[PDB]
């Protein structure tokens, strides 16, 4: 189990790879059976390559920015949460996301569950 340090670093990382949009770097942070409630409210979808699918769909479309709007907030179990806010293309007008994304890690240091929190209240142009 990830340490509080070692969340916070995991956590932070995976900002910075969906910031530059490595699917492949995103998806190997994750267990293989993983789950990822995006936006949480959704069913989860689970299995390696629906999860590669999924930030294929969001991350594919080349120019998405993703960055910290605040320190991770990390537990004593594997566990943590962190807000950030998203940058991306809709309909050729630039607009953004607030989200917050709960996450826990497993005894290796992979993402066991992913919970982002966000809907249509934040998002804004």
């Amino acid at each position: 189990l990830p340490t509080a340090q070692e969340v916070q670093g995991l956590m932070a990382r995976y900002i910075e790879l969906v910031d530059v949009g490595d699917i492949e770097a995103i998806v190997q942070m994750y267990a293989d059976d993983a789950t990822v409630e995006d936006p949480f409210g959704q069913p989860p979808i689970h299995g390696r390559e629906q999860i590669a699918a999924f930030y294929r769909q969001g991350l594919g479309g080349g120019k998405v920015r993703a960055c910290l709007t605040g320190p991770v907030r990390a537990s004593h179990n594997g566990c943590g949460a962190m807000p950030f806010r998203i940058e991306m293309v809709w309909n050729g007008q630039p607009c953004a996301v607030d989200v917050i994304d709960v996450m826990r890690f497993d005894e290796h240091g992979r993402i066991q569950t992913m919970q982002a929190y966000w809907s249509e209240v934040n998002l804004s142009v």
